C-alpha cells in the first residue's frame, strides 16, 4: 500500500536508537505497511553528523518497508506532509536548573513544532508526545496548532501502563497478556495512578485476587512510579527501549485498534470524570479506526479522587507555569 | 509451541541492548514461537547489576512471547539445555594491547563457553558467535566442543552481506529487497569479500548494470570494509544497532529457510573452493530445514582468487595464534 509519512524529532538520541528500527521494521503500522522517515535533530553539527551515522545503520539493515528517509535541521521541512508525528525531542533538566527554567525551554521547543506541524503536516496528522514533560509539551504544541484537530494531539502514558502490567503479573503468577482492564490515570510522572480496580484475568477480579489493597497503596503504587529511577539506579542510563516499546504500543493500538481491550492513552480531556477540558490527562479509553473512546461509568472512591486530584493539580501548575509563552 | 531457550553472552552490552527487545518481539524465531531468555554477563557487581537493568526493562515491555528469563554469571548454567546460543560477549582492544593479547584473551573467553556448550547444551544446539574475532572465536568454540556436530558452529558475515546489499541498491537506484545471488566471502574484517559477481536486479546482471569494474574495485569494496569505522566516526560509538539485526537475520535465515535465495553465513569449510576444512569461512549459502548449503559451482577468476587468497591468510594468521591454548 501507499507508504505513510512519519516524522520523528531527537533523532540522533537514545530513545529514537531503539525507535528507528522497530518502526522501519514494520512494527508500528503493520508489516505491509511501507513507511518514509523524515528525521529531525537540533542545527548542531555534531547532533546532525550523529544522525547522519545512524541513518547509515538504519540503510545497513535492509528493511524492505523502508520507503524513504530524509534528515533535517527545520521542522517546517521535517513535518512536511507528515502523516504521523513522534515528538521525543526535549530539552532535559541540568545542574542549577528550575522547573520554571525547564518548563520554558521546553515551551519554546513545542510552540515552533506545534506551528511548524499547523503549518505544513497532513491535515489529519496523529501526533504523540514522549519528550518530557509529556501531557504539558503535548498541551503546548495541540495549543499551538489551530488548524489542526485537539484530539489528534496525545502523551504517551503506555510506559507507565505496561509498566503496571508487568508488576501485576509478577504478583499473580499470571501471564502480562492475560491481564485485561487495567489502566493509568493522569500525568506521566511519579503522581500517575494506575488503577487496578476494574483489572481481570480470565475473568477473574485482579483485586480479589491480591486482595490486599496495602500492597496496592505502600507497594504496587510507588515501584510503577519510581520504576524509570530504578532502572538509572542499575544500568546508569534512562529506560530507553521499554520507551521506545511503549511508544510503538501507543500509534499502534491507536491506529490499528484494540478490538474492544482498553488501553491508556493521554488525551486532551473532554470533561470527562470531571477533568477539566483541555487538560491533556491519562484516560483509560479503546480505540478503532484510528479513533479513540474514553471508557465511561466507571466508578470514583474515595481513595481514587484523591489520587486523581493530585495528578491533576501537577497538571494545572505545569500549565499556569507555560501559559504566558502561548498566544 | 513449546518454548525454545535462547542464551546470550554480553547481556548488559551495547548489541545486547539492541538485540534482546527484537528476540523477545519474536523476530528471531517466528511470531509463534514462545522464547526462553537466558543471559550471560561477567561475574562483576557492576555488569550483573546492568543485567538486571536491561531485564526490568523487557519486563516493562510486556512481551507475549516471553516464556521465562533468567540472569547468570557462569557458562555452566547459562549454556543449560539452550537450543539456540549468540556469543556476543569478548574482549575488545585497548591501549598498549597487541594482535596476540587480544587473541589470546578472547581464546581464554571462547575454550570456556565452548566447553560448557558441550557439556550442558542441547545436543543440536545452533551457535552464532558476534564477538569479534567472530570467524576464529567460533573456530575455537568449535574446537572446545568435540561432542557436539562441528556445522552447527557459525560466525556472522551477514552485517557485511546487509551492508555491500545496501551500497548496490543506493547505487543501482533499485530497492534493496530486490537484489538477489550477492555475498560475501571470507573474515568478517577490512579483507572481506563482497562477491557482486552473480547478483541479479530482476534478472539482469548487476554487475553489468553498473558496467564499471574500477568502482567495484575501488569505491565499493573499500567502502563495505570500512563502514563500521565510518559508523564509529559519526556516531562516536559502534554499530550497534545493525549488527543486531543482522544477528537476527542469521538465525531467523539458518532456522527459517532462505526459500532458494542465497545468503552468506561464516561456516566450518568442508574443503569447498580449495579452503582448508574447519576453517570457518564466510560462503554463499541457501537454507532449508535447519541446514545450509553451500552454493557450489561459481567461478573464481584470478581477482576472486587473489581477494580470497587475502582473507584466508589473515585467518590462517589468527589460527596459528590461538593454536597453543587449544588442547
Ligand atoms: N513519556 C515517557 O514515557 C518518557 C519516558 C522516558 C523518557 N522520556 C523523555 O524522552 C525524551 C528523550 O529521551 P532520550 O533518552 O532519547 O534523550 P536523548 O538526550 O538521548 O535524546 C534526545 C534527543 O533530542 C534531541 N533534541 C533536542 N532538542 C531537539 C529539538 N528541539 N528538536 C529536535 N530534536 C531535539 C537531542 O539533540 C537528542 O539527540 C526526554 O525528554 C526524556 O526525558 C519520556
Ligand atoms: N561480527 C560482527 O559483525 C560484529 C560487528 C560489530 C561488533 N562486533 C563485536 O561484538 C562484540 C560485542 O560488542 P558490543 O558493542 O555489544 O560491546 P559492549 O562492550 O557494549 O558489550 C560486550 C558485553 O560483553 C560482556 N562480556 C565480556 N566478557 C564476557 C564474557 N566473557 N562472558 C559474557 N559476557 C561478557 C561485557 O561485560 C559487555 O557487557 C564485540 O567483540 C564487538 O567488537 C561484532
Amino acid at each position: 500500500k501507499t507508504p505513510m509519512r512519519v516524522a520523528v524529532t531527537g533523532a540522533a538520541g537514545q530513545i529514537c536508537y531503539s525507535l528507528l528500527f522497530r518502526i522501519a521494521n514494520g512494527d508500528m503500522l503493520g508489516k505491509d505497511q511501507p513507511v518514509i522517515l523524515q528525521l529531525l535533530e537540533i542545527p548542531n553539527e555534531k547532533a546532525q553528523k550523529a544522525l547522519q551515522g545512524v541513518m547509515m545503520e538504519i540503510d545497513d539493515c535492509a528493511f524492505p518497508l523502508l520507503a524513504g528517509m530524509t534528515a533535517h535541521a527545520d521542522p517546517m521541512t521535517a513535518f512536511k506532509d507528515a502523516d504521523v508525528a513522534l515528538l521525543v525531542g526535549a530539552r532535559p533538566r541540568g545542574p542549577g536548573m528550575e522547573r520554571k527554567d525547564l518548563l520554558e525551554a521546553n515551551a519554546q521547543i513545542f510552540t515552533v513544532q506545534g506551528k511548524a506541524i499547523d503549518a505544513v503536516a497532513s491535515r489529519n496528522i496523529k501526533v504523540l508526545v514522549v519528550g518530557n514533560p509529556a501531557n504539558t509539551n503535548a498541551y503546548i504544541a495541540m495549543k499551538s496548532a489551530p488548524s489542526l484537530p485537539a484530539k489528534n494531539f496525545t502523551a504517551m502514558l503506555r510506559l507507565d501502563h505496561n509498566r503496571a502490567l508487568s508488576q501485576i503479573a509478577a504478583k499473580t503468577g499470571k501471564p502480562v497478556s492475560s491481564i485485561e482492564k487495567l489502566f493509568v490515570w493522569g500525568n506521566h510522572s511519579p503522581t500517575m495512578y494506575a488503577d487496578y480496580r476494574y483489572a481481570q484475568i480470565d475473568g477473574a477480579s485482579v483485586k480479589d485476587m491480591i486482595n490486599d489493597d496495602a500492597w496496592n497503596r505502600d507497594t504496587f503504587l510507588p515501584t510503577v512510579g519510581k520504576r524509570g529511577a530504578a532502572i538509572i539506579d542499575a544500568r546508569g542510563v534512562s529506560s530507553a527501549a521499554s520507551a521506545a516499546n511503549a511508544a510503538i504500543d501507543h500509534i499502534h493500538d491507536w491506529v490499528l485498534g484494540t478490538a474492544g481491550k482498553w488501553t491508556t492513552m493521554g488525551i486532551p480531556s473532554d470533561g470527562s470524570y470531571g477533568i477539566p477540558e483541555g487538560v491533556i490527562f491519562g484516560f483509560p479509553v479503546t480505540t478503532e479506526n484510528g479513533e479513540y473512546k474514553i471508557v465511561q461509568g466507571l466508578s470514583i472512591d474515595a481513595f481514587s479522587q484523591e489520587r486523581i486530584n493530585v495528578t491533576l493539580n501537577e497538571l494545572l501548575e505545569e500549565q499556569n507555569g507555560v501559559q504566558h509563552l502561548l498566544g
